C-alpha cells in the first residue's frame, strides 16, 4: 500500500512521483540505476517523456523490478509525454508506440502533452532551420487531444492529461464540442516561490490535478535556469521548519504541495537523497506552518522555454 489521488477518469495516481530528467552531460546509464533506486526506496510512480532521451534506460529499470520481483507492473504508474514534433493529429498514437517500443512496455499509465506549442515533424525534437530558427508549426490542439483520446481507447494510455497548460489553453480543450475525456492533470512548476495558487484552484474546479515538476526549485540548468535566481533550498524559513522538524528544506517543500492537494515530483540520481525523499509520507506540517511557506511565494519562474516563444500557444 501506498499512499494515492483518485483521478476524473477513476484511475488512481500515486501522490509522490520520481522524476527522471538530467541534463544531457550526466550519462543515460545513471537514469537505469536511478530510477531502480526509486523503485527500492518506495516510489511507485516515475516520470519521463520521450525529449528525456531516457526512455530505453527507464523502461529497463522498471522492467528489470518486475522481472526480479520486487514489484508488479500494476503497482508502478509510469508517465510519458507527447513531444511537440508529434502534435498532428495522426503522427500522435505513432509517438506513443514509439516510446512503448523504447520502454518495452505494453502501456503507459499517462500520456500527457508535453507543451502545447508544436513544432515542425520529424526525428529532430528540436528542429531548426539553416540560420537556427525553431521550425515552429500549426497544429489544433483540440484534434491532438482527439488522437490523445482515441490512444486512451486503444488502451495504449491508462489516461491521458497535459502539462504547461494556462487557463486559456486548459478551457479550450474542456470547452472542446464533443469532448470525451478531460485531461486527469496539469503537470506544471509549482514551489513555494511559484506556488501556483490561482492555477491550482481553476484545477481543483474541474477536478483536475496539478502535477508539481521542479518542486525542489529545479536541476537549475543553464541556459534553461537564471543563475541569478535565487536557490529554492537555501531559503531560512524552510531551513528553520526542516531544522525544527529534524527533516530537510527538500522534504519542507515536497510536504506542503502533498498537504495542499498536489501531486508532487522530485528527481534525485543520489541513493541516499533518493530514499530521503519518501520520508515525506513520516511528518505532517501544522497550518501555521504551511501558511508560513504559502508567504514564501514571489513569482519566481525559475523554467520558461522561450526558445518557444512567440506562437499564440505559448503558455507563459
Ligand atoms: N513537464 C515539464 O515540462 C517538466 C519540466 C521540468 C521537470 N519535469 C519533471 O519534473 C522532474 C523534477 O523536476 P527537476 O528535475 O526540475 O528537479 P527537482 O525535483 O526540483 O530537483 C532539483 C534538484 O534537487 C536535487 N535534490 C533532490 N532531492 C534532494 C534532497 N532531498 N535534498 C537536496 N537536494 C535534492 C536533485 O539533485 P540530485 O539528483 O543530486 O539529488 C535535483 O537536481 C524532472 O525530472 C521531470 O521528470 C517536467
Ligand atoms: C518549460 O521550461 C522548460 C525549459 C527547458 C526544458 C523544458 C522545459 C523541458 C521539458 C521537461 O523538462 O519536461 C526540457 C526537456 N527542457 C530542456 O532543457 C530541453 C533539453 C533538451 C532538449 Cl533536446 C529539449 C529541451
Amino acid at each position: 500500500k501506498y499512499q494515492c489521488v483518485k483521478l476524473n477518469d477513476g484511475h488512481f495516481m500515486p501522490v509522490l512521483g520520481f522524476g527522471t530528467y538530467a541534463p544531457a552531460e550526466v550519462p543515460k546509464s545513471k537514469a537505469l540505476e536511478a530510477v531502480k533506486l526509486a523503485i527500492e526506496a518506495g516510489f511507485h510512480h516515475i516520470d519521463s517523456a520521450h525529449v528525456y532521451n531516457n526512455e530505453e534506460q527507464v523502461g529497463l529499470a522498471i522492467r528489470s523490478k518486475i522481472a526480479d520481483g520486487s514489484v508488479k507492473r500494476e503497482d508502478i504508474f509510469y508517465t510519458s509525454k507527447l513531444w511537440s514534433n508529434s502534435h498532428r493529429p495522426e503522427l500522435v498514437r505513432p509517438a506513443l508506440e514509439r516510446s512503448l517500443k523504447n520502454l518495452q512496455l505494453d502501456y503507459v499509465d499517462l500520456y500527457l502533452i508535453h507543451f502545447p506549442v508544436s513544432v515542425k515533424p520529424g526525428e529532430e525534437v528540436i528542429p531548426k532551420d539553416e540560420n537556427g530558427k525553431i521550425l515552429f508549426d500549426t497544429v489544433d490542439l483540440c484534434a491532438t487531444w482527439e488522437a490523445m483520446e482515441k490512444c486512451k481507447d486503444a488502451g495504449l494510455a491508462k489516461s491521458i492529461g497535459v502539462s504547461n497548460f494556462n487557463h486559456r489553453l486548459l478551457e479550450m480543450i474542456l470547452n472542446k464540442p464533443g469532448l470525451k475525456y478531460k485531461p486527469v492533470c496539469n503537470q506544471v512548476e509549482c514551489h513555494p516561490y511559484f506556488n501556483q495558487r490561482k492555477l491550482l484552484d481553476f484545477c481543483k474546479s474541474k477536478d483536475i490535478v496539478l502535477v508539481a515538476y521542479s518542486a525542489l526549485g529545479s536541476h537549475r540548468e543553464e541556459p534553461w535556469v537564471d543563475p541569478n535566481s535565487p536557490v529554492l533550498l537555501e531559503d531560512p524559513v524552510l531551513c528553520a521548519l526542516a531544522k525544527k522538524h529534524k527533516r530537510t528544506p527538500a522534504l519542507i517543500a515536497l510536504r506542503y504541495q502533498l498537504q495542499r492537494g498536489v501531486v508532487v515530483l522530485a528527481k534525485s540520481y543520489n541513493e541516499q537523497r533518493i530514499r530521503q525523499n519518501v520520508q515525506v509520507f513520516e511528518f505532517q506540517l501544522t497550518s501555521e506552518e504551511m501558511k508560513a511557506i504559502d508567504g514564501l511565494n514571489r513569482n519566481v519562474r525559475y523554467l520558461t522555454l522561450d526558445i518557444f516563444a512567440g506562437p499564440p500557444n505559448y503558455p507563459f
